[PDB]
């Protein structure tokens, strides 16, 4: 079909191999991307290398101005945009829109947030006397070339997160999109090739893991890797940086808690809309309930009702419940399921699968004994964990290898905070779903959920550097 | 028979084995510390993660007392812990005492810091009109359990720099000295056992890198790796860290830029002080001149003029060149004289090697081809390198793979300051030797140098993360 | 007599005519300061003004070291300190020698605060691409005669709080006790007398107000004034300082606000706390309770209850009710006391004055007709408001002259937040009484309450300026 | 003629009065602005403190936009109010134009900058062990209403400077520009009724010294004055704001040190641009050349060559030097002209005044005894001193009763940060004129030359004040 090419050193450029790229819902061919070679990334890097010192002698407001230029440039073609990657990875056509213009907003924000990150002045006479007329001027210093790694379910957007600020500092970038999300991740550099560029400050590779993988991270020309996927592949990514600054977002199996006094009615609704978005297939994301005895019956009928009222179907159609990314990652929600139901877990909605398309799924009586308590699904199937105080809600919740985020449903504030600050995770959201929500907030995770601080202003000084200048006055 | 033991959960533990420690200049038996084994080390990290819960629930003021409260003793008992560490490492007396209140200086600095690391609030307005009533209250945390590896060079002033920043901010220690240093390492944890910290909050760990070494890296219970030590071993650290943070200050071969307008004799000066302290065994230290061919004459002999005014004898006489560290050392450095020598380079002082103890000598003509120009001696050896323009001498400092400071002797500030912003390295210092020097500094090194950011407040934002809660103001 | 002395330049000074101090709780003679002469103030001011270049010289540590010593000695001494201080203003003992305590707290804290106050690199670029080789190195510098004067209530202490900020950035200081508590505030003298600090850097003030009051306000050597004391004289004292800053700490008429879901018997014990601390002389204090009427019933009760348990009594037996400062307080707090009574407000305490001892008063039913509503009486009376609505509480709140604190009792949190951003004060605390607490936190009045940000940092800022230097670098 | 009319609560309203403008080269009628009553200057505020908490409640982010739109419409007009604002002040057309241009970047800069407010939390348990639990959620809230009064030499730019940071953080703004600059003023506030901000956010004020002149100021609704002007008016506001915040910005002489090692063309250059632009008419501008012996003859004959260079004549034609705002003006000047011949100073260019227009001159051999030497001329008159150290120019320099900016000529970097922590400014230029420059930088003035710090960043914090929620964890 439509063969997309790699942007490199300011040229569009195909490679002898490429990959044909179909859609999840239809299996329809959408196109094709290139299998670069490892000669091909050799160039990409040699390129990004060579036009990085020209890059960062620019002004900070001259790396601004480019950068607010491709976030225009994506509003405008954000229908465009938003139609490919609906089809691509089978997401609802105005949420696949929704994702382009909130990667305008991060880039635009970044590119604000950038421009002002100030240095500091140190007194010598802090620490020493006899150093009283030393001082040192602290400036900011990108770190180089930077690897963005962006995952199949945000491909355009949490691509943006990480190019926007890298750029922002004067880094370069070479940005590796998902296979399953190339043709949107190529459709992002159009943007960044129209908005001027200079040549080699912005690339893209696209190949199979197989045969490029581990070559891109291991490479000795990458000063940071920022990357966005499963756990597995971070643990490898985390190895192969050795020494070189990291930042890692990986899976999520947020906790909701919700206590006696909590609102049910407005826990009901936030539950459903964290759980099930894009079919559950988000890090953050409300993954199990852990809830008191008194309340669960309530709540869980609450619930639902909601989740009968979800509609299940097409992209294209807007769809709540859309088919999964591909067939392996149903059949592995399914083992969930049937773990579950094995043990003794009651599926209070219907269990259905039709392709690929698994119905939502409301799991209650859920024991510690079940891998869905535990394993990170990515799939409409919300497990309900009765608990009979906060103390095991905590260590339930805590007992978890992945930390991103956790929902506290409770009327006593003083009480959330307290409970918020021994759950292990970075972000706690009192009386709301989980969110990464308004990015100038930090996002990050604890324990193996991830390595680094997100957000706008923590992603940049996360790929930025120090210079001191120390002498002497008089 | 003087056998030192470990710092175990409050109480003072020996081992099966030991290792006996020899004074490096006499070769007088000084003692020797436990020889752990795996078993051991599981009880002292196990010991701190029990007590890490009770540590973090202190106020930050009542941390910070117990902290002052160990500096307090550490100045008390500087001559006695000095006299120790002297011959231990062989050391200058006075350079000793002066490295045991660099620590107690250290500690009191970290503790008042971290009283101070003020959490923020972000409002959701800044990013989107509807989320204007959310905002984000974000304070920092622990990262648990850090490991603290201390050098040779600095058992004691190396440990306090990652042992203070860490406690101070809730998290527990495990402290792995050297073993030529692991006496000194426990007469520091004397200190911290007569304080009173609760028991498990600080603990200490000795023994052989063939038993223990990978062990007590790869072990689960570590969140942190903040060591000091060979470029070799730092690698393997990064690797087998895997995804947990790290610090690491490695290797150094701090080049001295000697312009055409310098001051020569103050040029001269530092050279000396920075190149032969400690018989050239600093991390930070000038390795390297790469001066101006116009000026090259004249401060060579001014630099080999003030090479044999340096003292040369043993630790208790304060010589300014005492005996290296160990044999394999010595055979080193003069395997590194020997190769400068024989590829025909201009010896200005003559070749001495006396048991460990090399004479200081100064090598003018160095070239590339030959490895003193390059590789990190810790030894008392001065390559002097000659450069036609200041293009050259940056390109020349930037083609090593170290990058931990740099000087530049010039009257030219706004050209010097030029220069600095090119140098791939953490600081420079404009007139004056390289220094970790005024310790509220950052203090960090680029490409193969190391990873993260020291100096106290940097060290203590490395070990903390971040714990953000979210919630709707009506 | 026991004739106090005034420390000007290094050296204790006696005045040709002095003023006698007595107790207020017997009228027995505490001994006598100085009478100062505008001559004399002269010299005082000459003095700071020689001595401030040289100790602005002095490394921050230094001066930092001279303020620890002075809060060592006041810490040996507060109990000798403590006993003249309680029977010069009639306060309880013990909470006189918590005062002194609280002061080398301050000192401390301010100590360490100030050698951390970093200063900031600035880039050309960030504004316009022309000026990007432009940066500006931004440094804090003292503002140079600082005029701190304390008031009666807390003369020790509210001197410390504006000292010690001051010191540690390099202002030299003129120090201005209020005369009721002068010998207090030449006790404090003392301490820094014995630290050593330099001759002319502290110094103190010592006279009558119609002698001295404006002149020492108005001249011209003084470069900022630091007062706390009558919105009348701070009123006066905006205007005689002219463009000079200023920092102004005034009244305060703080309303309590209690909600339906408020928990009542917490409510009740932090209210009468607050209330009757001191005697009700204290700015930051609870000066009336906003109660809606469905709870107002038993509330009251509570708080009724509560004020009959306080002790009555001399300064010498701990009583939490002591004599007024002097007759025209007492004269006038019981004049606001038959006002409500003859205007028909419930009593639901004795109407007793013996001496200018006010036995504590509760009054409900209290009007906005009168005076007890509004004026500050710095006496042991509370009014309890009946409201129907939190608009209401809100309205009456805000329609006071004063805002410098407001409690808010309740358990809905969201909503306490969006009631707190209506309410005209500086400071909100959430089911706790009002006040200063912990000095690291800001304090602040808006309205008539006074001006100028208060708390450790925020006082340090604002008595310095910065210096910005701006290059461009090659 | 041309009637103009003040925008008042989202409508244009003419006055019952007028006053009509004139072209200060020229004389020719430019048209009229509404000479407002008493009672007119209560409805704007009245008008600006109802539509205020709905500003407030606005997202930072809609509030941003509005700004943006306004500086949008600014640049699309800036050839139309630079045409205007040339003609009105009789400043050169090309530099008419280039004010509406600065004051667009700082509207826009503004926007994002006070875009990004963030608070912080503290820590009880950082002072108190006791007070572990309690924390302070600290945030930013506008002042209310703010006067913003700009001057007649940048009544479009320095109103910019003042109306957008105060917009931006929630705050009403009360626009009043100088009489002689109104009909630019009224210009400006086109753009902020065409971006259609609420009624009442934002309103211009136009009339008579006389008539509203201290009613503006004492008024009880303005929460904030920001003005700059004359040092004499300035005075007036500092006593009528009693209490209330300002920020001012008033005359300036700053001095140009000149030592023996600097570059004298690059120093005369320098020299040149920043005393003679707009005539002399800037408060940030060479005032007096400090210039040591033994290379001010060179230096001066320099400057001497390059003020013959200098163009004179009209605005429209873009002359260097055009004639002053008005008669009482040039009088002045005159009168500084005068005093400095009949005292002996020499005038090495041509005396000469036609109208109001004054010829540009050098003039030599000025001393201390002069007037010219002290008094800000506003008039292109620049005195040249000579001076035999350093110490002397520093002497001079601080003698000063104004300490805007200064400029250090020089090759001494060290030496040259040694002197600028000497004088007395806000702000120190090595080897560069003085200049209020990037207005992200820090914009302050030492003794009579203001109040406050501005700059972009400052000028937000200055127009916002504090509100602080404690509460305790549970």
């Amino acid at each position: 079909t439509k063969q997309y090419k790699n942007y490199v050193n300011g040229e569009w450029k195909l490679s002898e191999n490429e990959i044909k790229i179909y859609e999840p819902a239809s299996g329809a061919e959408l196109g094709s991307v290139p299998a670069m070679s490892t000669e091909e990334v050799d160039y990409v890097y040699a390129s990004a290398k060579k036009a990085q010192p020209a890059w960062r002698a620019l002004s900070y407001i001259e790396r601004a101005a480019y950068l607010h230029k491709v976030a225009d440039i994506l509003m405008r073609d954000k229908e465009k945009i938003g139609a490919i990657l609906s089809k691509e990875v089978a997401k609802g056509y105005k949420s696949a829109v929704s994702e382009v213009v909130r990667t305008a907003e991060i880039i635009n924000y970044a590119a604000e947030e950038g421009l002002r990150m100030e240095g500091e002045v140190l007194e010598g006479g802090s620490f020493e006397a006899a150093s009283k007329k030393k001082i040192a001027v602290v400036r900011r210093e990108p770190v180089g070339l930077v690897l963005a790694i962006s995952p199949f379910n945000y491909p355009v957007n949490l691509a943006g997160s990480k190019i926007a600020p890298a750029l922002i500092a004067g880094n370069v970038i070479a940005f590796k999109p998902p296979t399953q999300g190339s043709i949107s991740g190529l459709l992002l550099a159009e943007a960044f090739a129209e908005a001027g560029l200079p040549a080699g400050v912005f690339n893209t590779i696209t190949g199979r893991g197989s045969e490029i993988g581990d070559y891109i991270v291991e490479h000795q020309a990458v000063n940071f890797i920022n990357f966005t996927g499963s756990t597995g592949i971070g643990e490898r990514i985390g190895k192969m940086a050795g020494m070189r600054p990291i930042m890692l977002e990986l899976g999520g199996k947020d906790s909701a808690i919700v206590l006696e006094d909590a609102d049910l009615e407005l826990t009901a609704k936030n539950i459903i809309a964290g759980a099930f978005g894009y079919s559950g297939q988000r890090c953050t994301a409300v993954k199990r309930v852990l809830v008191m005895e008194s309340v669960a019956d309530e709540l869980v009928e609450k619930i639902r009702e909601k989740v009968l009222a979800l509609t299940i179907g097409n992209p294209e159609d807007d769809a709540d419940i859309t088919p999964l990314i591909d067939t392996k990652s149903a059949d592995y929600v399914e083992g969930l399921i049937n773990d579950a139901n094995d043990k003794g877990a009651t599926a209070l909605t219907e269990i259905k699968r039709e392709g690929n398309l698994i119905c939502p799924i409301l799991f209650d009586k859920v024991t510690t004994d079940m891998r869905l308590a535990w394993e990170e699904p990515f799939g409409p199937v919300l497990p309900i964990i009765r608990v009979t105080s906060v103390e095991e809600a905590i260590e339930i919740s805590n007992k978890s290898e992945y930390g991103l985020q956790a929902s506290i449903f409770t009327n006593d504030f003083p009480r959330a905070f307290g409970i918020a600050e021994q759950l292990e995770v970075g972000t706690v959201h009192i009386n709301n779903k989980t969110q990464r929500g308004t990015d100038n907030f930090p996002f990050l995770g604890a324990k193996k959920s991830g390595a680094g601080i997100q957000g706008v202003k923590y992603s940049i000084e996360a790929m930025t550097t120090v210079k001191s200048v120390v002498f002497d006055i008089k």
